[PDB]
């Protein structure tokens, strides 16, 4: 947020003053082409007439500012979530191959079936969120005339015209990240861990620290857990790839050490794996622990445009940044809430979307994200409406012949009482193909 | 189809259809009475016939 001439001098392949503006570029016989100590001559050449003045200021602002801001935005502390331009044909579809055990080697078993497929790749759709905005600013003719006294004034002017846009964009990036985290939590796709007001006392603080350490150790199990993630798909995470987004008050109450001792890092390599924000503004969310690949951001474009007001003798330059943010549905993501969260958070059906023939069968299993140690019972419903289309209590659904309608399997859990105005359901879309 | 819709495939239900070709229709319209046009008057407004 304190960009100086050193940053632009490193971003560009030039030293101090330059004539690349009048190299790209009649303009030739108006300004001297020397880069000597003289500044009055170049100032007079620039300010001789409005056409040359406007052309020079447009080239400078647009090209130089765009290059510098694009180069400096790619090296901010939160640059590990930043990707390049969006690839062509991304198809917004995410495919994950579920990991399973091996099949025993048996010639008698192998000789009967050799062309048989294995299993569907449990496809899903990306969770997207796009942003597009502008900042814009103004520069006066007075503080362009009073900028050619010395070569230091020119670089101070350039740094001043870049700094405002850069700092505003950098500040807004954190707010957009917090908004994305809030939206994901409100969607209910996190896996929840209950804590009890870590800042209330000292025992709550150490209990929260121990719970975080246990959660990280369970996440980084080499064999896989499947207990986390918005869909139970048996993925495994890394001790060195987990990222923590924590509340400002919570991190202020906590210390740099012991928090890093819970992980395997030691302060220096841990401060780069934690993000600090002032309040989550979502019920009682305290700190969110996600995988490194959970959150990504692509940039559609960055553009800078200048216009001139001749009646008022000034310029307005607008900086437009358009980019999209995507959170993956397969990476691990833990909410760590301290509130009045229900006993059951979400129920997930493993087969997800499936296709079956007119007289086939399918097995659906359900995983319930229970925040307590009590076991819950799941009831199965078919909705739809037909003859012979019913699903057993263990999740086996057989499709009767002569069927045309599209049906959805539902798994329901009840955590209420005699009056139960609270239902949590999981939906699986089943398609039918004629046989 | 006027509006594209998410088509559930028979092998993977987590992916959608992709556009493999885009075609732009171009047509030009004329006016058969243009043969009756006269020239242009760059200066002045009125025309006098005697």
């Amino acid at each position: 947020m304190r960009i100086t001439f050193n940053d632009v001098k490193t971003s560009l392949g030039i030293t101090e003053s330059y004539d690349i503006v009048n190299a790209i570029r009649n303009f030739k016989s108006y300004v001297p082409l020397a880069t000597a100590n003289n500044v009055a001559e170049v100032g007079a050449g620039i300010l001789i007439n409005q056409t040359v003045q406007n052309d020079f200021i447009t080239s400078l602002v647009d090209r130089i500012g765009l290059v510098v801001i694009r180069q400096v935005s790619l090296n901010n502390p939160l640059k590990k979530f930043k990707k390049g331009q969006i690839p062509l044909g991304r198809t917004i579809e995410e495919i994950y191959t579920d990991i399973t055990k091996e099949k025993q080697y048996d010639a008698e078993e192998a000789e009967q079936k050799v062309f048989e497929r294995e299993m569907p790749n449990v496809k899903t759709l990306f969770h997207e969120r796009n942003r597009q905005g502008f900042y814009h600013q103004t520069i006066q003719d007075d503080s362009l005339k009073t900028a050619f006294v010395s070569w230091g004034n020119f670089e101070s002017f350039v740094s001043s015209i870049i700094n405002a846009i850069y700092n505003s964009a950098e500040v807004d990036e954190y707010e957009y990240m917090k908004l994305l985290v809030d939206n994901y939590y409100s969607k209910g796709l996190f896996t929840t861990v209950k804590i009890d007001e870590p800042t209330s006392s000292t025992g709550a603080l150490t209990e929260f620290v121990k719970k975080m350490r246990a959660t990280a150790r369970k996440l980084t199990l080499p064999q896989g857990s499947r207990d986390w993630n918005s869909m139970a798909v048996r993925t495994r995470s890394y001790m060195e790839d987990l990222h923590l987004i924590i509340d400002a008050d919570l991190e202020a109450e906590l210390d740099v050490d012991v928090l890093a001792k819970a992980f395997n890092m030691n302060r220096t390599d841990f401060l780069g794996n934690v993000t600090v924000i002032d309040g989550f503004a979502s019920t009682g969310l305290e700190a969110v622990l996600v995988d490194k690949d959970w959150f990504m951001v692509y940039d559609n474009l960055h553009k800078m445009e200048t216009v001139r007001n001749p009646r008022g003798l000034y310029w307005n330059y607008y900086y437009h940044v358009w980019q999209t943010l995507s959170v993956s549905r397969f990476a691990n993501a833990v909410a760590f809430v301290s509130g009045d969260v229900p006993a059951v958070t979400q129920v997930i059906v493993s087969p997800n979307i499936a296709a079956v023939k007119q007289g086939g069968q399918q097995q659906f299993t359900a995983y319930v994200r229970a925040t307590n140690a009590k076991d819950h019972k799941v009831v199965w419903s078919v909705e739809g409406g037909s003859t012979g289309t019913a699903i057993t209590g263990d999740g086996l659904l057989s499709v009767s012949g002569n069927e045309d309608n599209q049906l959805t399997v539902k798994a329901t859990v009840d955590i209420g009482t005699e009056d139960k105005p609270k239902l949590v359901v999981g939906e699986a879309v089943v398609s039918i193909r004629p046989n």
